[PDB]
C-alpha cells in the first residue's frame, strides 16, 4: 500500500537555468501528475502512487518548487502562480508529454486549477482535493478577504519573511507531529496566531504521534525539510496580490475539460461549502466527498481517496 | 534533430545497494528501452529518441552499467550477462513496468537478445542493431572461437585489466575521434592489436573530425568517460566463459515474441552474414538492412534507422 523512497524511480527536469523539479515515477499508461500542498512532499502521495500505477496509470509525483529535491530559490516572486504554472508546462515539454491529468491537494490544488484555466491544452483532466476553484473578484483585493474571514490569521503570520520560518524550522519533528494530525487530534488554533506570537506558542512541546502517521514517516519529512527549509514553501503564501492580478486576466473563460472536486468533511481551512457554487462555472464537474476526513486527506483516508480517483480516471 | 542533455528528463533507479542505473526519458505511450554498446552512451541514441517519442512511444535511453551517470563497480563479475539482465529486470520492476520493447546495439544488442531468451515475460518485442542472435554452442570454448577469427584479436587485448583502460583513457578526445568514424574514414585496423601493443599504435596523433560528428558531440563523450573511465565498459568483454555457461542453460528455448534484426553493410566486426541463419531459430523474424553503414549505425544512418524502427514498432 505504500512507497519506499529508495525503491522509486527518481526523475529530474531542469525547467530553467536556476531550477530543477524532482519527481518520482511509477507505472505505464496515461500520465497523471500529482501536486502536493503545504508543507508536504511527493511522499504525501505514498498511498496513491502504487494504487494509481496498479490501476493502469503512469504516475508522476512531484516535489513542488520549494520542496525536497526540487530547487528552492529564495525570491518570493519565484513562487507566484504564473511562474509556477509556466514551469510545470515546461516540465511536460522536457518530458515530451503533450498532456497530463493533473491532481492536486491544497496549494497544489490551486496550482492545478490555474493549469486547467490557462493551459487547458496541456491538461487532459483536472482533480482537486479540498481546494475549490473560485473565479477571481476584480473588485475586492486579497487583503479584504482575510478581514472577511478571521480563520486566515495564520496567513498574515506567514507574510513577513524570516518570522514563520524560524518557528517551523526550530524543531522539525515537533512541527510535523503538530501539523499532521486527524482533525479530532488537533493541537493547534489557526485563529489568533499573530497576537499569540506563533503557531506553536502554547501547543505541546512533545506532541504525541497521530494515528495517521508513524515515527518513520515523520522522520522522512524531517529529513526532506533539512535540505531547503521553510522559506520556499512559505513563499507560496506571499504572492496574493500577484496571483489576484494574474487570475483577473482570464475572467471570461471557463474550464471545459473533465474536472473533479473532492471535499473533506473536517478540513477546517478548506471547508467543503467553499466549493458549493463551482457548478456555476463547471456544470460537468464531478464530485466526491469524504466523511470523517481532515485536512491531510491522502494520509487520513487513503482508501477513500484511491477509490474516488480511480473511478473518476477510468470514466471521464 | 538531436537531444540537448540539459533539456532531457533524467531518471535514476537504484537496482541494488551499490548500483543505480541512469536513463533519459522522452514521450508517452508504450515503453521502449534503448541499450547502447561499447564504448557509447545513452547519447548515441540522440537521433532516435525524439523520432520514437514523436512516433508515439515512451523512450527510456539507458546509460548501461559501467557508463556515464550509471554506477560502475570495479569487479569484472558485475558485468556478466546474468547480472546485467537481472538488473534490467529490477529496473523495470521499480519503474512499475510489466513489459518493455527492448532495442539494443552492439553489446546492448547481445543484452536484449538474452533478455528475450531468459525474461520473455518482461520483453514485449526485441530489436537488435548489428548484433546477431547465435544460440550457444555447447562444444566450443569462448577462447576457442577467436582462434578461427583474427579480426577479434582486439578482444584478447581487452582481457588483461588496466592495459586497454590506460590506452583508451590517456587521451579521451583522440579515442573517440579515432573510433567514431564512417567505415570509409577508418584510421584503425583490428588485425594484430596484441603484438602491435595497443589499439592506437599506428593511427594518427590528432585525428580529423569524422563527418558523422561535431566537436561538441565528441566532447560530450569525453565528459562522460571522465567520471568512470573504461574499466566498467571493458569488463563487458571479460566474462566470455561465464556468459557462455549461462547461455548453455537456454538451448531449448526459442524467441517467440516479435523480433527485428538490422544489419549494417560496412560494419566490419558485426558483419551482416553473421546473422544469415537467424530465421532457423526465429521464423517470424523481421529484418532491416542499411547500405553504406558502418558500425556506428545510429549516428551513421539515423534517418534509415528511424524509418526502420518506427515501421516495425507500428507493425509488431
Ligand atoms: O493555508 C492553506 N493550507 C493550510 C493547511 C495549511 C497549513 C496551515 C497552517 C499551518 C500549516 C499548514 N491554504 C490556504 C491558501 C490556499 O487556499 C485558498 C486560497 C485562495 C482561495 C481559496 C483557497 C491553499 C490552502
Ligand atoms: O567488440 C565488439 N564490438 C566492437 C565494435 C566495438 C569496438 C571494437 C574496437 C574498439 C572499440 C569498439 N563486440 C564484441 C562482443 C559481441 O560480438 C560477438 C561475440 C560473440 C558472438 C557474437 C557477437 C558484440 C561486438
Amino acid at each position: 500500500t505504500s512507497c519506499n523512497p529508495s525503491d522509486m524511480s527518481h526523475g529530474y527536469v531542469t525547467v530553467k537555468p536556476r531550477v530543477r523539479l524532482h519527481f518520482v515515477e511509477l507505472g505505464s499508461g496515461p500520465a497523471v501528475c500529482l501536486c502536493h500542498g503545504f508543507p508536504e512532499s511527493w511522499y504525501s502521495w505514498r498511498y496513491q502512487i502504487p494504487a494509481l500505477a496498479q490501476a493502469g496509470y503512469r504516475v508522476l509525483a512531484m516535489d513542488m518548487k520549494g520542496y525536497g529535491e526540487s530547487s528552492a530559490p529564495p525570491e518570493i516572486e519565484e513562487y507566484c502562480m504564473e511562474v509556477l504554472c509556466k514551469e510545470m508546462v515546461t516540465f511536460l515539454d522536457k518530458l515530451g508529454l503533450s498532456q497530463a491529468v493533473f491532481i492536486g491537494h491544497d496549494w497544489g490544488g490551486m496550482l492545478v486549477w490555474y493549469m486547467a484555466l490557462f493551459y487547458p491544452e496541456r491538461v487532459r483532466a483536472v482533480a482537486s482535493l479540498n481546494t475549490p476553484f473560485i473565479p477571481a473578484n476584480p473588485n475586492m483585493s486579497p487583503l479584504e478577504s482575510i478581514k472577511a474571514n478571521p480563520v486566515f490569521d495564520y496567513q498574515l503570520y506567514f507574510q513577513e519573511p524570516g518570522v514563520a520560518e524560524a518557528e517551523l524550522e526550530q524543531n522539525l519533528s515537533r512541527t510535523f507531529k503538530s501539523l499532521f494530525r486527524a482533525s479530532d487530534e488537533s493541537v493547534l488554533s489557526m485563529h489568533k496566531v499573530c497576537e499569540a506570537g506563533g503557531l506553536f506558542v502554547n501547543s505541546p512541546e512533545e506532541p504525541s504521534l497521530s494515528r495517521m502517521v508513524t515515527e518513520e514517516e515523520i522522520q522522512f519529512y524531517v529529513q526532506q525539510f533539512k535540505k531547503s527549509g521553510f522559506r520556499g514553501p512559505l513563499n507560496w503564501y506571499r504572492n496574493m496580490e500577484r496571483n489576484w492580478k494574474w487570475a483577473c486576466k482570464s475572467l471570461g473563460r471557463k474550464i471545459l475539460i473533465p474536472a473533479l472536486m473532492v471535499t473533506a468533511e473536517k478540513d477546517f481551512v478548506l471547508v467543503p461549502q467553499m466549493s458549493q457554487h463551482m457548478e456555476d462555472w463547471i456544470p460537468h464537474l464531478k464530485r466526491g466527498h469524504i466523511e470523517d476526513c481532515g485536512h491531510w486527506t491522502q494520509m487520513d483516508k487513503p482508501t477513500e481517496v484511491n477509490q474516488i480517483l480511480i473511478k473518476w480516471l477510468d470514466s471521464d
